């Protein structure tokens, strides 16, 4: 009677206040941001196995198998993540015990699109085994847990947003404090409000950003080192996430795209490589189609870029992106946060 | 005071049944279709002109402006479904007195992509005259006026299942019978299937077809001129459906692969350029990459192809089609049918 058990969460488009949730900036000062989830998903599945033996595959498809022993499993370096989801779930809930299990991740976009692919795949991956061993985890503990296994089991740097966006759905603000403290605000947007946004909202992949670990870096630094001016175009990226989660309760599509223009100033100034000479002719070339403002989704430095058009240049903003290099699409949010079924058993 | 409203409305996935629709056979023989909508929408948009004037857009941003005079606009080929949208409303709902507006459109997906737009455009533009007149039309009569219009008031040939997605929304079974005569059975399907099916598909848009004219009249002609072989071909198509959508029912993936096999062979051999050259060398590349079944979405030629793939093999096909023209996304269903929202009084 072998187990088949899947899970999926959705990936998120940054809205706002991405930066402010670097450590050090998040820790001094405290961070907001804005992000809400979108119709792409990263997905863990679980298969009991029938010999024992424990198989990890991730979603470039790397495999590693180990046989079944009764120490943690070495995080040499290769899928790490999956190897210390599986730890931590083996030495907390199953008594130290190894479970003969295959552990698979796939995703619907790859790590550096700026949708927070690599966060939300450390949380489906922890949801399915909840799912398998009936964990009465709820939506903030599997949050602060994928927090831990990545940031200081895997000792990854990086940001605060993507485990919640993964786990609870839909549009949060987030609260980051230090000592790991962190409130999610759901924000209950009116339903004509997202329809809206929807109808003015275009996507545009450029590619797989390889900046994120320096614009990281880089913010961190800011902090650190006292940087004046780059910590103050921090805490305008701060201020311009708070205007836009106003913006969107009051259904103020004005001050929507003034706090994004700001935001997206803020955002490059936050950092050297946030923007380069080419997203920022992508950008110009979408402002003279039209749109009326524009960021990078995740860190910054490629990825995914979302720019807020009006409906009657929508169309416009649409062909004319279909000459640069990269893929358009619409934007479509959900409401759904990480969810598990079960295929067998 | 200008009043400012929109509407949208999803276009649309085939699933099985389609060319069953074609006049002849679905008055002949009665069609099946099992269709469902996705996160894609047509747009329609009304402000109310302070000016003596009506003015029609299209996506493609053709656009007429006519003076205010107290006959029916001519459809002259230009723009004829805004027409032919406006002509009705002002002729049934305001006693034949025009009023001054500005109708335009916008989609998600062009004419060709096999996503059912140009019927899911017709719908939204009624929508909008529904919100801007406060009409009790319902679901069954707005996609029984939207038939209306297209087909009999500007005369253009084609199916009868886009009518139905755009409006109802979700997973539905259509029966169509002779006299116009259409049953609509939503299909509520459990959520663990819902999840299933989207993490087992693949959209890959392969480029406008342009054969879908052609293709319509072929299966009208297979019935009108008895071409026997091809008949039972259609035949097969119908009865796929039937069998797939009992399959979604019982949660039943394995038979859900074998229909759309079937129905994939059987909707080639109803007429000559469903599939070509082409088409069928990116299926082959996607069965050998892993995928268990597939097809065209729309009545064929080109536009999207959808791919069932069992999840283990879902990074691989993604992979594969990389390499062939076209783009890859992965399907994310909707459940809500064509919504109207107010902008400006
Ligand atoms: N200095 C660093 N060294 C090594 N890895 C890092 C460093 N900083 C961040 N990372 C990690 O690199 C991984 C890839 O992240 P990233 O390229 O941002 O893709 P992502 O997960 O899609 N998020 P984003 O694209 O920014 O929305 C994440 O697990 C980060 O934690
Ligand atoms: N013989 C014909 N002559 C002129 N127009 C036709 C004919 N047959 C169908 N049409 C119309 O051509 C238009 C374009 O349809 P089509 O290319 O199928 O794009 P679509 O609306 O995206 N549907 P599909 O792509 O098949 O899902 C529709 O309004 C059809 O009604
Ligand atoms: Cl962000
Ligand atoms: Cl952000
Ligand atoms: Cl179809
Ligand atoms: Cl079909
Ligand atoms: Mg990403
Ligand atoms: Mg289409």
């Amino acid at each position: 009677n072998p187990t088949i058990i899947r899970a999926r969460a959705p990936l998120r488009l940054g809205l706002a206040g991405g930066g402010t949730d670097v450590a050090p900036y998040a820790d001094t000062f405290g961070g907001y941001v804005l992000n809400a989830t979108i119709d792409r998903y990263a997905y863990a599945v679980i298969k009991t196995l029938t010999i024992p033996a424990v198989r990890f595959v991730s979603t470039d498809q790397q495999v590693e198998k180990h046989q079944l022993i009764s120490e943690p499993l070495e995080l040499n370096g290769t899928l790490n993540l999956h190897k210390a989801v599986y730890n931590h779930m083996i030495r907390n809930y199953n008594h130290g015990k190894p479970i003969a299990l295959e552990l698979s991740t796939f995703c619907d976009a790859p790590a550096g699109s700026g949708l927070g692919s690599s966060s939300t795949l450390v949380v489906v991956m922890i949801k399915a085994f909840v799912e398998l061993l009936n964990l009465p985890l709820d939506d903030y503990a599997i949050a602060q847990l994928a927090y831990r296994i990545e940031r200081v089991d895997c000792g990854l740097a990086g940001g605060r947003q993507d485990q919640y966006s993964a786990t609870f759905g839909g549009f949060n603000f987030m609260e980051f404090y230090a000592a790991a403290r962190t409130i999610v605000n759901p924000l209950r947007i009116k339903n004509w409000v997202l329809c809206e946004l929807e109808a003015s909202l275009v996507l545009f992949y450029t590619g797989v950003s390889r900046e994120s670990a320096k614009i990281i870096q880089d913010q961190s630094d800011n902090v650190v080192s006292h940087k004046t001016a780059a910590i103050e175009a921090m805490h305008g990226i701060k201020r311009e996430a708070l205007v836009m989660k106003e913006a969107l309760l009051k259904g103020d599509f004005k001050a929507f795209v003034a706090s994004m223009r700001l935001g997206w100033d803020n955002k490059k100034n936050s950092a050297r490589t946030v923007s380069n000479a080419h997203i920022d002719e992508i950008y110009d070339a979408a402002i003279r189609a039209g749109a009326q403002a524009g960021k990078v989704s995740g860190a910054g430095g490629g990825g995914f870029m979302l720019f807020f058009v009006p409906t009657e240049k929508r169309m416009d903003l649409i062909r004319t992106l279909g000459e640069y290099d990269g893929q358009v699409s619409n934007c479509h949010f959900t409401k759904n946060g990480t969810q598990a079924w079960r295929i067998a058993n």
